[PDB]
DNA sequence: TTTTTGGC
DNA sequence: TTTTTGGC
DNA sequence: AAAAA
């Protein structure tokens, strides 16, 4: 009958009836994500997540009983908007100016919290400005961030999603003809839009140094193609708090992880003129056959739905779960799964589609 | 930097 | 009062 | 911020 403060215990699609109340506590835990006050960034987007679940909207101080994750705080913001359909907290922010520094510098590619930090000191409050100054020197990332800046501000919709996948799956045949190319993050939870397009590649025949140098010749593939626009390796790069995955050494050197930007032509896409193509980031990652179902389970998905998977995990079942394998502290086995089902039952979950992992 | 919860 | 909040 | 201990 109760909520679950747990993300992994409760079914969130994309229909909300709170956007009011979410909206306001998605821009207070941003503003304290921006700062790195991460204790009340996270208490803001649990608040945040568990009204995103409610099938009814919040009209009245009576509906905050028996919900999870709600505070003193979280009550007052709450009580606020239902006084008169604004939050006074939140409007400060939009009008901080610290905050509308860093909103705007780190919506440029390559810049991080660092990067924001050292602009604003110095006196920066526009891009145009940053741009034009002769003493400022920028890092490859940050070059192609300001170079397709528009392509990258408007985000990726499905029917250009699906064209990058036919280029995904053109590129990895080349080279391993048994591999299965599925699409994961926001677009697998069934998102109409997205800031990327996620991709797990896995195959059952492929070898240790096939599955090594695969995203090498991907990536040489679209390179001779002239589609190649910006590439990297994740094990290059030290990414903030909110892009972490927050995974061991081990696990991760499991994986091949590889992050671009892609020439998509308009003639490859079919939906509903200008330069006649569009600037798209593309996440790649392979995984080995045998731990697929522990990678399309972390890809997919939300970011609050798997650390609520990690904590119910550790805290209420005393196992370890992460991209490649779920492990039982108490009897010290590793527990086998083919499939995201057989995961959330070794859990004693019930199974959560991936459009109910909206979190 | 706050409050809540639950055994001592 | 100190610790956790997605890893060891 | 809001638990947990
Ligand atoms: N700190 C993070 C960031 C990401 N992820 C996982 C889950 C989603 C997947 C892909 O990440 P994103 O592309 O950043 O997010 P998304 O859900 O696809 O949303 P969008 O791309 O639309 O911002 O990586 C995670 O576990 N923890
Ligand atoms: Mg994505
Ligand atoms: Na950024």
């Amino acid at each position: 009958k109760k909520i679950s403060q747990y993300a992994c215990q409760r079914r969130t699609t994309l229909n909300n009836y709170n956007q009011l109340f979410t909206d306001a506590l998605d821009i207070l835990a941003e503003n304290d994500e921006l700062r790195e006050n991460e204790g009340s960034c996270l208490a803001f987007m649990r608040a945040s997540s568990v009204l995103k679940s409610l099938p009814f909207p919040i009209t009245s101080m009576k509906d905050t009983e028996g919900i999870p994750c709600l505070g003193d705080k979280v009550k007052s913001i709450i009580e606020g908007i239902i006084e008169d359909g604004e939050s006074s907290e939140a409007k400060a922010v939009l009008n901080d100016e610290r905050y509308k520094s860093f909103k705007l510098f780190t919506s440029v590619f390559g810049v991080g919290l660092k990067t924001a930090e050292k602009w604003f000191r110095m006196g920066f409050r526009t891009l145009s400005k940053i741009q034009s100054d002769k003493s400022l020197r920028f890092t490859q990332m940050q070059k192609a961030g300001f170079l397709y800046y528009e392509d990258l501000v408007s985000c990726v919709n499905r029917p250009e999603a699906e064209a990058v996948s036919m280029l995904v799956k053109e590129a990895v045949v080349t080279f391993l003809p048994d591999a299965l190319v599925t699409m994961t993050g926001g677009f697998r939870r069934g998102k109409m839009t997205g800031h990327d397009v996620d991709f797990l590649i896995t195959s059952p025949e492929a070898t240790e140094d096939e599955e090594q140098q695969l995203l090498h010749k991907v990536t040489d593939f679209w390179k001779q193609q002239g589609l190649l626009l910006y590439h990297q390796y994740h094990r290059s790069h030290l990414a903030d708090s909110a892009h972490n995955l927050r995974q061991r050494s081990s696990t991760m050197d499991v994986f091949e992880r590889s992050f671009c930007i892609l020439k998509l032509d308009h003639g490859r896409v079919h939906s509903e003129e200008g330069k006649g193509w569009k600037a798209i980031r593309v996440d790649l990652v392979m995984c080995p056959y045998d731990r697929r179902a522990f990678a399309l389970l972390g890809w997919t998905g939300s970011r609050q739905f798997e650390r609520d998977l990690r904590r119910y995990a550790t805290h209420e079942r005393k196992m370890m779960l992460d991209n490649h394998a779920l492990y039982d502290r108490t009897k010290r086995v590793f527990l086998e799964a083919e499939s995201e089902e057989e995961i959330f039952a070794h859990l004693g979950l019930d199974y959560i589609e991936p459009w109910e992992r909206n979190a």
